[PDB]
This record gives C-alpha cells, sequence and structure tokens, in this order.
C-alpha cells in the first residue's frame, strides 16, 4: 500500500478526521489610468476538515448507462475489480485504469537525500475511493443490457467483452425520461425504455413533475437495494440542445420548480435529473455540453447545498488544445488561426450529426481558448488585432466507429512576418479516453463531499463553523470543456493550471505549501 | 526550338495542314446472365486534319478577371512574356509556368539506340499556342484595376507585383452582369462595375436579353480592338448557386433563349455569358462548379457547333484524390471512408462560406470517386457493401489567405480485418495552382479548334467530309472536377487516364500508336 | 465469371492458345538543333499459352515462419475454408483485399450506352487461385505456424484461434544460416539449421551439401504432395549485399564452383536460388539483397528457369512513385522529398543493422531518378536538376507490425510558389505484403505457361520484369534501365493480358463520345 506521512504541526487527527491549518494568500490588483498595477496582497487563514472515513462502496448512477461511455465504464470497473485479463493480438493484457489522472498520475512530494524529485500516486496523499468500489447503475432510453451495449458500442476487445459477458448481461439500464425535442430525431427508434408514457403507452412530455418524483425514488431505491450511504449522479447521455433561459421560466429556484410542474417546454430531461439529484442531496455531474445548469437550478443547488458540476468532458482534441494554445501564448507566440476538424462513427457522432446537438458541442469546444487570448494584450489588442479565427467541425463517418479522428491546424505569427504551422492528426478510442475521466470526476467529487472548512479569525480563536465547498465544484474543471463557474467569475481552461489547483489542494491538506519550482537547493550556493 | 519529326506514311502535309490516317479500335462488351463477358472488338478508320496555322495572338476573355485567378493569370502572362525576374528571400527568380501540364510536362516519344526512354515537351509534338501570346481581358462586377486586384489577392511576391505595377494598373475589367441571388450576399459591396442597372442606376435582373447582346458586342469589340482572329471565353468568377432545370424553362435551345428574353429567374449570369459566347461562336469554358450547362444550352452549343466545356477546376485536393483513390482500388484495396476538410481565407472561400455556393463545390469535389467505386464490384457490392463514406468540408479562415489548407483521411480495408489509414495535409497557393490549369484549358481548347476529322469507309475511298469535335470537349476533363459529358455517357475522373487520352491523341496525330508499356525489346529474348 | 473475345487473332488447340500480335514502338534520336526524329517499329509475334493450369500449386517460402510467411498461410487457409472470425466490429468474412490479381478489375470495353465494362483481373485468362496453394518452406526458427502467428501479432486473436488447429500442423523445414549475411540479433532465433558440422555446430563449410539438401527438400515437397508445379519465394530477413567478382560469381560455371569452394560471397539466398533453378522451379526474390548475381542469371537462362524480384515494393514506395509521378506529369517540380518510417516487427529489428537497411536504401531511392530524367523542362542545369531525397527507417518495437510511414513532398509552383504535401500512412505491414506475395506467385505461375516466337516458341527471358509492379528494385536485362512508374507497371500487365485475348492496348480516346 502507498501512503504519505507529513511531519507538520499544521495537521492533527481527531476521530477519523484530519484537521489542517492553512494560510491562503492571493492579491487584489488595480490598474491606474496611467498604466501602473497596484497589487494589494491578501491573506485568509483556514482550518480544513477532512472526513477520513471514505465509503466502502460508492453508488454511481449514470444517465446514458447503455451508451459507449456507460458500458465501457461498467466494463472497466468489473475488469479491474476482478482482474479480468484478456487476449489480444499483442497477447494477454492486464486490466488497468490508464487514462485516469486520479488512478495513474503522480505528484511531486519533494526531494530526497540526494536532492532528486520524489513522486507519489495522486491518490496516495489522502484517502480516496477506488473505482473498483463503484456500484454502478443508471438509466437509458434504450433497454439493451450492458453486454449488448458493449457489442453495439464496439469499443472493447472482443475477447474482453466475452469474458465480461456473463456479468454485463445481468446489468440492465432503468427506464428513463425521453422528450423527443431535446435530442436528434434519429434517436427516436432507440427510445424504448421510457417512464414518461401516456395511457396509450406513448412518449409524453406531460407530467414532468411525476418524472422528477420517479427519478428521486429511483435514487432512493438504488441506494437501499445496495445498502449504500453515498451515491453520485453523472450525465453521460446524448448531447441535448440548449434550453432557452428566460425570466419567469428557469431564472430562479422558484420559477424553475414551477415550470417543471407546468411542463414548460424549456425543461429538458437533464433539467429533471439535475433537479432530482439536487433535491435528493446527491452530487450531479454534467458530462455533456448542453446548458443544464440554468440560473434557477444553480440557485436550487445553492439553496440545497448540493454539489453540481460539469459541462462536457474535456478528453481529447480539446484537452490537448488547452495545452498547446496555452503553451504558444505563454511563449509570446500569437495563434491567429485554429481549425479543428473531427469525424467519428459512433452513436455520439450520429446524434451530433444534427445541428442543434452539434451547436452545443461546438460552443464548448471553442470557448477553451477565450481566456488565453484575453490574458495577453501585448499580442491581442486593437492595434494588432485581438481575434483568433477558430472553427470546429464534427462529421459523422460510420466506418471509423468509436475511434474519433481529430485533425487540427494551429497557424501562428512569429516576429518579422514569420509564421508557425502546427498540423495534428489525433486518433483514439474516444470511449477509452472519456471513461477514465468519468471515473476521475466521480472519485474527486466523492473526495470533495468529505471536505469542509472554516475561516480562521487571527485575533479570535475558534471562530466560525465548518462549511462545505461552494455548490459549483470548479475544482473539477480539469475534466470539463466549458467549466461551470460561480456567478461573476470567469472560467480558466488552462489544463496544467487546472491540475495544479487540484495538486496544491491535496498538498495543503497534508500540510505542504504549493509547488514553486524554485529549487534554491540547486540555484543558490 | 523543340520539334518532332515522325517517319510514317500515315501523315501527309498539304497547305499548312497535316492529314493523318488513324484506325481507332475499341470493343463492345455484353455480360451473360451466367456471368460471361462477350467482347466484340470494333474498328473505325479516320483521317484527322490539323490546321497548322496557329494564331499569333489568342484572345482570352475571363469572367472574374479581377479575382485571384484572373489577376494571377494576367500577371503570369506578362511576367513570362517579358521575362520579368523578381526578388524573393530565396533570391532572384525567373518567371516560369510551373504547374502547367501543357507547358511543363513531357511525353515519351519512344526509346533510343540504347533502349532508354525518350521524352519531349507535351507542346513540342504539334503546334500549340503559347500563353505568352495570350491577349487577355474580360469582365468583373468590381472595377479595381489589375494592380489593385493583385494587391487585394495577396498571391504574388511583393517585389513581382511592384515590377508588374505599371502594366497591371492599365488593365481594367469590363463591367459585367450582376444578379444578386446567384452568389453569396457578402459579395454585394464588391459589385460596382455592372452593366445591368435600371434608370435609377441600380442593379436590375430585368432586361437579360439586352445583357446577352452587350456581352456579345463586348466579344466583338475586344476582338477588333486587338486585331484578333480567335478568342476563348473562360469563367473564373465566384461560384454561383445551381439553377433549377425545368421543362419549358431551360430544357431546350428554344425554351432557354425564350426564358432569357422573359428574364426567367433561373437564368444566371453564367447562363448569359455561355449563351453569348456560343452565339458568337466562341469557345466557353466553365471553371466553376455551378451547372451552367443546362440541357437547353448544350443543345444551343450543338446547334451552333461551338465548343463548350468545364465545371470546376480540378487543381489540388481533388486532383490528388483522383490519383490516390484510383491507386487504392486498382491495387485491390477498399477505401471505406474518405474525409476531406478545407479552409482558406481568400474571396473564393468568403463566397463559398454561404451554403448555396458551397453546395455547388461540395457536389463536384465528391463526384470524383463515384466511377472508381462502380468499376470494382469485387470490393463494392451488396454482399460486402458498395458504399464509401465521403464528406467534404470548406471553412473560411481569413488568416490563411490564398494558401488553402487541405486535410484528408483515406481509411481503407485490407484483408483479414486490417485497415490502412492515410492522413494528408496539403498546403499551397491555390491561385498559383489554378492559374496554370486555366492556361492549359485555353491552350488545349485552341488546339482543338484547329482539329477536324472524317470517318474512313474501307470499301470507299474519300467518303465523308470533315467534322469538328463533338461540342462538349471532354478531352479537357483532366483539368475539371465534374467532367461535363455527352448525353448518355458517364464521366471518368481517373486523372492518369484523362492525361493518357490527351497523350494518345497527340501521339496519333503524328502517326504514333498509343502507349502500351510492354517493352518487348526487354521482356522478350 | 469468364471472358470470350470474338477475334481472328486467337486460335485454340486443345488446352493451347495461339495469339497473333504486332508490337509497335519507335526509336528516337535527337538533333543538335533539338529536333526529335522518330522511327516507328513493328515486330510481329505469336504467343502460345498453355491453358492447362495446375490444380494445386506448390509454394515454398524461405522465411515461412515470419510475419509474411505465417500471414500468407493463414490467408490461404482462411479463404479456402471460409473461416469467418469475430472482431469488435462483428463477424467478418475472409477475403484477399490488397491483392491485384484477386481483388482488382480491368476494363474490357464499353457497353451499348458507351460506358465502361469492367471484369475481374484474373477472369480474362485462367490463373491459379491462392486457395489452391499448397504451402511449405524453410525458416531458421522451428516454431510451428500457429506460434509464428502469435509471435507476429498480425492477425485478429479470434481468427488466430480458429486457425490454431490447422496452423499448428505446419512447421518450417530447417534452413541455411550463414551468420555473417544478416543482423546479429537473428542469432539465438536460429534453432532450425541444416548447415551443421560433425560437431553439431552452425558452419559455412560444405555449401554444396546445403545446395543438395535444398534440392532434395524441393523434390520431397513435390513428391510428398504429388505436385507438378512448385514456385519458391524468398521472404526471409534481408541479407547484406554480396560482392560480384570475376571468376567467383560472374558466370554459371564459376558460381557453381564457388559454391563447392564454400566461397564467402555465396549467401544462403544464393543457394536457394541455385537449387530452385536446378530443380527448374521459378524463384522470386522478395528482399533487397542482390541475390541474382551474373553467374546466377546465366544458370537461370541456361536451365530456362524463370527468376524475378529484388524487394517487395512496399506500400509507401508504391504510393510515393505514384504521387511523385503525378506531380511531375502535371508540370509541378518536386525539389525535396523526405521519407521517414518506423516499425516494430522482426523485419524492422533485422533492418536496424546498417548492412540490412543499406540494401533497402538503394532500391527505394532510384525511383525518383527516372522521374527527374523524364522531364528536362523542370530538371536541367539552368533551373537545377536535383531533388533532395532521404529514406530513414527506425526500429520502434511498440508499433509492432503496424509500420508508420511519414513523407513530405515539397514542390515549386509558378512564380515563386510552393506546394507542401505531408503524409502519414499507417497499416499492418504484412497485410499489404501478404497479398502482394500472392500476386507474385499467381503471375509467375501464369507466365510459366506462356511462350512466344517472332515472325520454335521460346520462353519469357529468365527475368520476369512483368512483375515490377510488386518489386522496389526491378531486376532488368543487361543494358536496360528499370522502370518504376507503378501505373505504367500495371499498364504493362493489363495490356499483356489484353493482347493474349486479342484486345489492343487501352487508348482512352473514347471516340464514341468525343467525335460526332
Ligand atoms: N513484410 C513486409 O512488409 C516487407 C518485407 N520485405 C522483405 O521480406 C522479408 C521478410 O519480411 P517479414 O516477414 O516482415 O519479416 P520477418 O522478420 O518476420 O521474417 C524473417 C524471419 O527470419 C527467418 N530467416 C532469416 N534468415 C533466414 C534464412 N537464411 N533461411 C530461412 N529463414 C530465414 C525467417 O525468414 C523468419 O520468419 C524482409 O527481410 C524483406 O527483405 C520487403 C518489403 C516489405
Ligand atoms: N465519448 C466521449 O469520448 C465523450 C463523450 N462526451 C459526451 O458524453 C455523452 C455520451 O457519449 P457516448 O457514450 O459516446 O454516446 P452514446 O450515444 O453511445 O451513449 C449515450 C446513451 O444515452 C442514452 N440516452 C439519450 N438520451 C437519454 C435520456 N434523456 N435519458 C437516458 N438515457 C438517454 C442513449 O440511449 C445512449 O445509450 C454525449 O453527450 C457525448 O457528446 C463528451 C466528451 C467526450
Ligand atoms: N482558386 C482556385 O484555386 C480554384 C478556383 N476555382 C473557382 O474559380 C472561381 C474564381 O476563384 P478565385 O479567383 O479564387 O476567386 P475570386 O473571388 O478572387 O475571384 C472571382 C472574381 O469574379 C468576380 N465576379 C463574381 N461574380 C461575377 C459575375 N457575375 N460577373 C463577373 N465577375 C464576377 C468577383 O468580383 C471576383 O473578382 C471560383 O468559382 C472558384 O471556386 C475552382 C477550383 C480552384
Ligand atoms: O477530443 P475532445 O475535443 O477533448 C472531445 C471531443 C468530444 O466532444 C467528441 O468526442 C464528441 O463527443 C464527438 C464529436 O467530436
Ligand atoms: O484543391 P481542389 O479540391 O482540387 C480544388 C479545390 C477548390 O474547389 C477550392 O480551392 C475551392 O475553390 C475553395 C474551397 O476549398
Ligand atoms: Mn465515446
Ligand atoms: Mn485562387
Amino acid at each position: 500500500i502507498t501512503s504519505v506521512k507529513v511531519v507538520t504541526d499544521k495537521c492533527t487527527y481527531k476521530d477519523n478526521e484530519l484537521l489542517t491549518k492553512y494560510s491562503y494568500e492571493n492579491a487584489v490588483v488595480t490598474k491606474t489610468a496611467s498604466g501602473r498595477f497596484d497589487v494589494t496582497p491578501t491573506v485568509q487563514d483556514y482550518v480544513f476538515k477532512l472526513d477520513l472515513k471514505k465509503p466502502e462502496k460508492l453508488g454511481i448512477m449514470l444517465i446514458g448507462l447503455g451508451g459507449n461511455n456507460g458500458s465501457t465504464l461498467v466494463a472497466s470497473v468489473l475488469a479491474n475489480k476482478h482482474n479480468v485479463e484478456f487476449q489480444t493480438k499483442e497477447g494477454v493484457k492486464q486490466p488497468n485504469y490508464f487514462g485516469s489522472m486520479t488512478q495513474c498520475s503522480t505528484l511531486k512530494l519533494g526531494i530526497d537525500a540526494e536532492g532528486n524529485d520524489v513522486y507519489a500516486p495522486f491518490n496516495s496523499l489522502l484517502p480516496m475511493v477506488s473505482p473498483n468500489d463503484f456500484v454502478v447503475s443508471g438509466w437509458d432510453i434504450n433497454n439493451a443490457d450492458l453486454y449488448e451495449a458493449m457489442q453495439r458500442s464496439q469499443v472493447l476487445e472482443y475477447d474482453l467483452q466475452q469474458r465480461l459477458k456473463a456479468k454485463m448481461s445481468l446489468v440492465k439500464p432503468l427506464p428513463s425520461i425521453y422528450y423527443p425535442d431535446f435530442i436528434a430525431a434519429n434517436q427516436d427508434e432507440r427510445a424504448n425504455n421510457c417512464i414518461n408514457l401516456d395511457e396509450k403507452g406513448n412518449v409524453t412530455t406531460r407530467g414532468k413533475w411525476t418524472h422528477l418524483q420517479r427519478i428521486r425514488r429511483d435514487i432512493q431505491n438504488f441506494k437501499e437495494e445496495n445498502a449504500l450511504d453515498k451515491v453520485i449522479v453523472l450525465w453521460t447521455a446524448n448531447t441535448e440542445r440548449y434550453v432557452e433561459v428566460s425570466p419567469g421560466v428557469n431564472d430562479t429556484m422558484e420559477n424553475l420548480l414551477q415550470s417543471i410542474k407546468n411542463d414548460h417546454e424549456e425543461i429538458a430531461p437533464s433539467t429533471i435529473f439535475a433537479a432530482a439529484s439536487i433535491l435528493e442531496g446527491v452530487p450531479y455531474i454534467n458530462g455533456s455540453p448542453q446548458n443544464t445548469f440554468v440560473p434557477g437550478l444553480v440557485q436550487l443547488a445553492e439553496h440545497e447545498g448540493t454539489f453540481i458540476a460539469g459541462d462536457d468532458l474535456k478528453s481529447g482534441q480539446t484537452k490537448l488544445k488547452s495545452v498547446l494554445a496555452q503553451f504558444l501564448v505563454d511563449a509570446g507566440i500569437k495563434p491567429v488561426s485554429i481549425a479543428s476538424y473531427n469525424h467519428l462513427g459512433n452513436n455520439d457522432g450520429y446524434n451530433l450529426s444534427a445541428p442543434k446537438q452539434f451547436r452545443s458541442k461546438e460552443i464548448s469546444k471553442s470557448s477553451v481558448i477565450d481566456d488565453i487570448i484575453a490574458s495577453n494584450d501585448i499580442l491581442y489588442n486593437d492595434k494588432l488585432g485581438k481575434k483568433v479565427d477558430h472553427c470546429i467541425v464534427i462529421k459523422y463517418m460510420k466506418p471509423v466507429g468509436d475511434s474519433k479522428v481529430a485533425m487540427d491546424e494551429y497557424y501562428s505569427e512569429l516576429m518579422l512576418g514569420g509564421h508557425n504551422r502546427i498540423s495534428i492528426h489525433n486518433v483514439c478510442e474516444d470511449s477509452l479516453l472519456a471513461t477514465p475521466l468519468i471515473i476521475d470526476l466521480l472519485v474527486m467529487t466523492e473526495f470533495c463531499t468529505r471536505v469542509s472548512y472554516k475561516k480562521v479569525d487571527p485575533v479570535k480563536e475558534d471562530a466560525g463553523k465548518f462549511e462545505n465547498f461552494y455548490p459549483v465544484l470548479t475544482f473539477l474543471s480539469y475534466w470539463l470543456k466549458a467549466p461551470l463557474t460561480r456567478p461573476g467569475f470567469h472560467p480558466v481552461n488552462g489544463l496544467n493550471k487546472q491540475r495544479t489547483a487540484l495538486e496544491n489542494f491535496l498538498r495543503l491538506l497534508i500540510g505542504l505549501p504549493s509547488q514553486n519550482e524554485l529549487r534554491f537547493e540547486e540555484r543558490l550556493l
């Protein structure tokens, strides 16, 4: 087993709880008309409390359980949990969670006697739940069991699917909420496991509040049937179209709940699942690009004090773009044109073949570089131009299956008329990439539910009571394309910066300062 | 000077005319229900007559003279004609016609004493007009002179544009026909050199027959002002939308001419230019993808006996695709997915940014592989599947200017589950590629106008009188995406096969048989 | 599916086909003034094709246990026995995709509408099918072909398992291992050798005895399976070129003498070729080494045996000649062509050594020189007649048999412009090489049943240059420079099959449409 023991007086343990002192420093800046930056440092002391008693089993309810991601996730959990080795043309392979930052990445704890960097597993600093301990279920408008789902998805090695056949076959998605207008028309035939059916047994968008009540009961039922204490809900179903946000409809906690009861046409299935999970006090993670978290819902989460988070998985082309575009601008290079083409032949691409669904994705896959452009007015300004041409294209090409092909070109300006042209061709099993990210989101969300804190008054000992994270868990931004933010704050998409936040967080809970990379043990005599 | 002298009794010269005997062989095939192919060879003897008196100057009237292709063509002609060397970062460069199959490709005439292949310039077999002898003019809805056109286009080296400044500045496009509905709305501001203006001086699609009469007079005027004997019209203006072909409108020579007089809404500017050139007996070449040659026009060409030809320039991505896809299928490999993405930032891409214009291009850029799939039912059939997923994408990205970036992926099947994935990134100055192809089309069209023939009756000497090529010059298919064909016949897009046709044609006029590649001087003792 | 041409150029005489053919061409000379004098030439011929093809064709592969050898056997068994297999994309049916003789078609003529009619490449004249191949061969490693398959990691696991029972039965015969002719690492792999001394050790002494043993292996294979026709093909690791010296291997008599003299320039492939020639069986060299030294070519001529080869024209080199040719035919001037490649199979491992790779760097390069030379408008002393070119092959084990090829064509356009085409080609190398081997065997067998006479029948000059479509280093007749234009190379084959059934070469003139 891997564990870390930090010798610090900032940390004490009391009844399965770790208490850690932390002085958070930042700075408020102002810019003079002239052009001077006045920086006022700041400080706020805290005491973080970490419940060390992690759950032995964590309930996981996926919406879209029968899809590529859904079936692959269950498969990865079963395969790893039971060490289901499988045959391939490269020979027997041992199951693993490669692609999981939470399960397969490491972090620098410090330097050793010789002065060489020492790294430890990301999940070895503080107690985290293992995906091998996930008890998974969920919903799907299609009733195929999970073995059929695997076959249909064509993601996993034939031999592996066969070894998981027996178990996967017994896993059946619960009927779900199907409202025809929110997803592509071509998914119509797929919908045969719906709870919203009229007297004639047909699909009906009538009775949206009864649906909400069923989903909540589904969560309660699942939990007790498994003797679980905690459950997390994650949406990994078809990308819906955006819903119109309007006053009196979904702008407030009150208008939203009412619109739901009135069956407003701008209440999507995700709106119902989110509202249900929130009302049950269950973390809800949105893995798709639609704007499920309209003002009224966020408001409901804040009021209920329930974790919400998400907006599309940042797994391939966009993940790398949030690394490459950052890199270029940090180097003083000016990207002026970024073309991103994509084609896949799975159900994800089949649904996204329709404009209303594609537009959702198109928006989240573009937003990722906006903050980058904004951070540098030396390169991007009115005099030199502050725009970067950016196009996102997603075409459905059945023959490539789940292996999305991403082709991008970054055309940038260098000094004295020069240019830099970086062409990319990125191929990979989209689900094998996404699945571990879904695992990361659940692992980190669960970790977050066991964290609380309280401001420390310098001139008054033991003031304030512990609070929980502000409802919107921005700490999970690393795994999302369009980071949901707190009202007023702008999102930051820099991948490396998003991971650093997670790193320093774990580091501070065990009493370590943030990474500085100064290495004065070397640079100074 | 380069010239070829073939010792053959099949060729005689009489008063600046070459007379050549040729026995054309082919074969008619039938397929038995059982599955046998009955092949009946055929033969038809001919006597081809080639007018050797090529014109000293060839009139060239481009529609879209002020565009990227138009200005570049005039520039290339001026630069080469006057040996205008220019400065670059790689040093002084000498003008040339690289990219011109007609000016820079060679053909194998035979083998030498040692048995080694001997090649001669494509234009050295028989007298052809030099582009240095082109007298160019034309029309454009924009009045900018050709120097401004060059600056605006940003295709040529700054130093070269400057050396051509004086001459190019004096070249001004003639006002043209602007009908707002046929091209992108964004070209509206560009239109300020129109002949179709009402009393108020505004653009009017009224009086389409007067426009036709003006264009014809334009051709007559241009010709006499330059003391020219021959002129060729070539459309290199914005891609128009397709026009609806309907009975009583543009299905016959008669309905078309009437619709023109009635100002039918399905009579585009290209329809007018084509009709005008045909009525003037001037070859008309369509360098864009719109369906300018509706049944009624082709009928008018046949009746007038005037050369027509075209439908989009096959210059880059599509040219290479007509080589690569052919190659794969000839090798028994089965392409199943071909994704073609493209982005450019010139006016061509700005206009194509609108769906109605893009659809025209999209159709011609796809058609190129249909004949290939059809030729092999071993690979493409009902049992194995006879479809090849193919998508064409064109995005406008201003920062790349005239340097179109073409990205394609050919995903094919190999035996026993294998696949082959060929990714491509093709960059180039689109106009530097297209321009020489426009030059080729004009050079070959002019050559064709000096060719006639007559069937030879074996049992009756001197029967029949000379005829000219069937109106639709399919021999130019090498330079076009969607080869216009004779009613009933299907087009062949194989690039290498298209060039071979041109090669064997020139070869037969000087008394040589088609290339067989048997080399029995080597393979046999 | 069959073809029946109504022509008076072909007469059948009991499994015999006689076809008349006038071969036209032309001889050219150039005047100082720059005038080309062309004199047409014609030579009449009569071809005879023995229509009686073998019902079973013996195939002996040197390197039978490698990627190509094992995949070849698997494809034959899989197709022959319709072994469908499971994949994550579902059940797939076996086929010979990638094979020109089995999966490409040819245009026979036009229909009543004026549109092209195509027929299977192997449907014009009787050709042996790969399903009727009886395969055996040698290998320095004794692993059975099932183990060979697993080792190769070329085929779908389920297909390997469905073929396990049959493939296990196939084991390679011991072979000749002369250490110095290949990459060191191919050492402890050599556990199956006939060349051993009275101590049991691998030796290069007694080369004539080795030769005699290969002939016996060939005779036994024939008798053992009651086969009349057998073809041998080298698909074993690339050897290091041998030096051709006078009296050593410059002639038929010297060559044989040097073999008996255990001469150091007598390579294992040299012996398999000599043995095959003596047994009268066609020998195909699927590797870059210069197996066919002068003395060896004389032996082939003398025995009237067909030889052919010098490296299996791989996909890249194949597509590279096509693109380069295409550019130059369009009047575009490539000025730089860079080729980088990496694979992780034994082939790549063996080529990781300079002497093995060097052989391959010689063949794949010469192809663009033909192109440069074909156009003095673009390539001349005034504008420059050179084209920078580089071929790099690195061993990257992890990519296994899936060779990755990365090329970049940089060309000049008019008035200072440029065209940059960069490619990234990936594929299971052996899934492309296997079918190419099937084509070579099928076409070599066909050529052996063809004889001709100008105007007693004679045979196809030892070197079957007709197979250049599948070989990177086209072996040619003395004095003649090899041609590599893939499309031209396929044209030759197409027209050959056409002339045998009385059809002229394709002209693409389509006068039924172009003329009134
Ligand atoms: N596989 C491909 O795509 C291409 C292969 N080639 C040629 O074919 C050869 C084989 O290719 P692969 O099957 O991929 O390689 P491989 O490495 O799997 O096959 C060679 C292995 O070495 C053994 N071997 C070495 N020396 C031998 C000898 N003296 N007698 C008998 N067996 C011997 C066997 O041939 C064994 O299978 C290469 O070395 C090369 O010359 C050429 C172009 C492409
Ligand atoms: N696949 C990837 O790598 C990534 C996936 N995502 C997103 O995750 C989602 C799922 O992706 P995949 O698994 O590939 O797609 P998928 O189409 O295979 O799976 C989605 C599943 O959701 C079900 N479904 C649709 N609407 C539903 C509803 N209202 N209630 C319950 N079930 C419903 C469908 O029947 C289907 O089985 C999509 O929105 C996709 O864009 C985002 C980034 C990356
Ligand atoms: N540029 C290339 O490499 C190739 C070009 N083509 C086609 O050739 C055409 C021209 O291309 P570019 O020169 O790049 O575009 P461009 O936009 O620069 O030039 C076209 C010119 O035509 C003029 N024009 C538009 N409608 C007109 C009308 N009714 N009458 C007269 N003038 C009119 C415009 O004012 C403009 O100056 C387009 O349809 C393009 O798609 C096709 C294949 C390749
Ligand atoms: O590879 P990315 O840009 O990080 C993620 C991309 C995802 O949106 C895609 O897989 C999407 O679901 C399919 C269409 O491309
Ligand atoms: O490069 P291609 O496919 O041969 C020709 C492509 C031409 O249609 C393009 O330049 C088109 O005008 C612009 C949009 O791509
Ligand atoms: Mn997926
Ligand atoms: Mn252009």
